[PDB]
């Protein structure tokens, strides 16, 4: 139902024939069909011919051409090749149908998908390929990808092929049934300001790490996570007011900075809002959170206002977290705090001791909140006073000057109490205000200094406890009240040294004390592993498996779709290309390169190809997410193609995501192309037909032929029409004598109007002496209008006869 030809037909030099009548008959059945040349074309078009052998023949020439004695022979293929046998042709573009299959079907999971036409395929408004889409698949593994990802020669059938395969790292917890809830406290202190502490970009990086640490841990959309980041109090975004600055010695208070005025003692503002108080495993939700982590802290000094809320209340930030893991929490969950903290704490709650007269002795009072505690070793949170209607800042103890509470009030500088200066110009406004001024208004005076009561030890005066630093009240707060409730809880330090107020060994026993056990805490020295410990912590309540492992592709060639192996024949490291997006690659056939230089993911990656079978595998696939492998190959459509025809470049291709799995596999989707085949067309050369016309000369009485009459042929002279003289110069059909048969042949003869004249009758007959006899005409090549023109009483004559011309003589009669 495919084969097609056709024929045209030219003559004059080579202007093109109308009219010709064709013949193909079928070889096995008989059966026929005939065609006539077109009329605006010029063209014969056998379409519709179904396989098998035919014989075509020319059944009428157009007019004034000779027929042809040449039958051709035309197999039509089972693919609709057409052929004409032993013959050179013309083979001519043939239009593209515009029938295209509009989805595919993934055989493992059952499910349609798009299939779009591919740019660069076009060829006169329609298509020769397509590509699934999208061409990218989502699978539970990961990735997949295969597609056309060009044309390298669009007339011969030529492209390349590209897959991809990505994978994906699962994190599992010890025990699956049990998801996590996370919540990571973070400081954003000043210390944290990107270019202090040598430009160690502290904030920055501990604010990139946590983002990695959410993505980690939501990588599992059981689990949930919470965001508290703390300084001075939790920034929440709502108003908070802190005080500051130093006293007379009648307790009077005072701002001694240079930044501000003397009677700045509060700041009050809304904190920026870098916490997310709410345990969430909703995807939009944690974008929202990984966007309020901070990457910058306050980087000005005490100029700011916001620099007055960046000093370290580690109790506050534990509260917050014990808090949400309490109200929020599943039952069954594993509950865990990440902390990153570049500091000891240098503020804290006071323990709420009892100053009535008859009161127990302060250490009596703590050896009583002692014993409320879970382990008799810390206190309960009921025994610190952590709310006033007066507000935060007048109950709380320090204010970021040290983790010690000092037990001398007096401020010293250069080896000395310090006094605030007081210039003669402000002698009077300082003494009229209320300050323990010393000196006269002509020379001005000064104010000695004391550290305000809440940066004190306290009880400042007792004779038995007293709490002399921000560590221990911190301490007994999370043994009373976090230790007990079974959290696991990693503390990762930025630098930390103590700074301000103690040592490195204090600071590193405290902080392993508001840790889960003391190995939980790491201090780390470079700030760009900060990330790589709080994924090793993690990595201690996970175990991390890859999705893709020991994977393999399997990628069978689609019928009538060759792989290129170029001109060796044999596939090899020309034929294909095998790279991976940490930059390692398959260098013939050897995998080189990657970040260690090893040949990275493709380490264990070859690529081979079964020649019986027509099939690409690709072996030894190991990939997490973001690891992503990439196939490279051409194809050309096979030469014995259907016309018009859609063919899939691969049979069912697959993923095994694991050998270990024998039964998981995934598809690939599938690209298609196709061609339009060419058709022969012939072209004949056809002679101009010439005519010919015989006449036997006679016995008027007997029609026995005669000898030796004398007859010359006349043509008509292409201008002047009264006037027939010789056709040629030569002596063509000029004084032609017959013979015994009587006959004068004319063959050969061109176009247009003849005169036969007798130029002498033979012995014994009446004299004819250059005598016309009959006229006629050729036209088309043929005899037309055949006439006598015997003049009156002439005894020669025309006779038409039993199909023949006869030329009479009458004899000469007896004397
Ligand atoms: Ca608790
Ligand atoms: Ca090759
Ligand atoms: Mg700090």
């Amino acid at each position: 139902a495919i084969g097609k030809v056709v024929i045209k037909e030219t003559g004059e030099g080579g202007a093109l024939l109308g009219d010709a009548v064709f013949e193909l008959k079928n070889n096995t059945d008989g059966t026929t069909v005939s065609q006539r040349t077109e009329a605006q074309t010029g063209e014969a078009i056998f379409s519709n011919i179904k396989p098998g052998t035919y014989t075509l023949t020319e059944a009428q020439p157009p007019v004034g051409y000779k027929p042809s004695t040449k039958q051709w022979t035309v197999e039509v293929e089972k693919n609709g090749r057409t052929t004409v046998q032993g013959e050179q042709v013309e083979n001519r573009e043939e239009a593209l149908s515009d029938q295209y299959p509009q989805t595919g079907t993934y055989p493992d999971v059952q499910t349609p998908y798009q299939i779009i036409k591919v740019d660069g395929s076009e060829k006169n408004g329609q298509h020769k390929a397509l590509n699934p889409n999208p061409y990218e698949r989502v699978i539970p593994e990961g990735t997949l990808s295969k597609r056309i990802y060009q044309v390298n020669n669009l007339d011969d059938n030529q492209y390349g092929i590209e897959l991809t395969v990505s994978g994906k790292t699962v994190y599992e917890q010890k025990d699956k049934s049990v998801p996590l809830d996370v919540v990571i406290l973070l400081d954003n202190s000043n210390s944290m300001s990107n270019i202090r502490n040598k430009n160690a970009r502290r904030a920055e990086r501990a604010g990139e790490a946590t983002r990695s640490l959410i993505d980690k841990i939501t990588s599992d959309s059981e689990n949930r996570v919470a965001l508290v980041t703390y300084a001075s109090t939790i920034f929440d975004g709502t108003e908070f007011t802190v005080e500051k600055g130093v006293a007379d010695k009648n307790g009077k208070r005072l701002n001694d900075s240079l930044f501000w005025n003397y009677d700045q003692t509060s700041f009050t503002t809304n904190t920026k809002d870098y916490s997310y108080l709410k345990l969430t495993n909703d995807k939009n939700d944690i974008v929202e959170l990984k966007n309020k982590v901070p990457t910058e802290a306050e980087d000005h000094d005490g100029n700011r206002l916001m620099y007055q809320f960046g000093a370290t209340f580690t109790q506050k930030a534990l509260m917050k977290a014990d808090e949400i893991l309490t109200q929020q929490a599943r039952q069954n969950s594993q509950k865990v705090i990440f902390h990153i903290t570049d500091g000891v704490p240098t503020m804290s709650y006071p323990i709420n001791f009892n100053h009535a007269t008859f009161a127990p002795s302060y250490q009596n009072q703590l050896n009583a909140f002692f014993s409320k505690s879970p382990n008799k070793d810390g206190i309960l949170l009921s025994d610190f006073i952590t709310q006033a209607t007066s507000g935060e800042h007048t109950i709380v103890r320090g204010d970021g000057q040290s983790y010690q509470m000092f037990t001398d009030k007096t401020v010293y500088e250069k080896g000395a109490p310090a006094a605030f200066p007081v210039k003669p110009e402000k002698y009077s406004e300082m003494k009229a205000a209320g300050y323990a001024v010393i000196g006269d208004p002509i020379n001005g005076g000064y104010i000695w200094l004391n550290w305000r009561e809440s940066i004190l030890a306290y009880p400042f005066n007792s004779n038995t406890a007293k709490i002399t630093n921000h560590g221990d009240p911190t301490r007994w707060y999370y043994n009373g009240n976090i230790a007990p409730d079974g959290y696991d809880v990693f503390t990762v330090g930025i630098g930390i040294n103590g700074d301000p107020g103690t040592d490195e060994a204090t600071a590193t026993s405290f902080m392993q004390s508001i840790s889960s056990k003391p190995e939980n805490y790491t201090n780390v020295t470079d700030t760009t592993k900060i990330l790589e410990q709080l994924n090793r912590y993690f990595h201690t309540i996970v175990t991390e498996k890859k999705s893709i492992e020991n994977g393999t592709i399997t990628d069978p060639m689609g019928e009538l779709i060759d792989l290129q192996l170029g001109t060796d024949g044999r596939f090899d490291p020309a034929d294909y290309t095998l790279t991976a997006n940490d930059g390692s690659r398959l260098e013939n056939g050897q995998a080189v390169g990657g970040p260690q230089n090893d040949g990275g993911l493709l380490k264990n990656a070859k690529v081979l190809y079964d020649t019986t079978e027509k099939r690409i595998r690709v072996t030894g696939l190991y990939l997490g997410t973001d690891e992503k492998v990439t196939l490279t190959y051409n194809v050309r459509l096979n030469d014995e193609f259907v016309s018009n025809k859609f063919y899939d470049t691969n049979g069912r291709t697959t993923l095994h995501p694991k050998e270990v799995e024998q039964n998981t596999v995934r598809d690939f989707p599938i690209p298609k192309i196709r061609d339009v085949r060419k058709y022969p067309e012939i072209t004949i050369s056809k002679e101009k037909k010439l005519g010919d016309i015989e006449f036997i000369k006679v016995n008027k009485n007997d029609k026995k032929p005669l000898r030796g009459a004398v007859f010359s042929l006349q043509k008509q002279h292409p201008d002047y029409p009264d006037i027939y003289g010789a056709i040629d110069q030569n002596g063509t059909y000029q004084n032609v004598r017959t013979g015994e048969d009587g006959k004068l042949t004319f063959k050969n003869l061109s176009d247009g109007k003849y005169r036969l004249f007798e130029n002498s009758e033979p012995a014994g007959y009446k004299p004819v002496q250059n005598k016309p006899i009959v006229a006629f005409q050729i036209v088309n090549g043929e005899v037309r209008d055949v006439t006598s023109i015997v003049p009156q009483d002439i005894p020669a004559g025309y006779e038409f006869t039993n199909d023949k011309h006869y030329i009479t003589n009458e004899p000469i009669p007896p004397k």
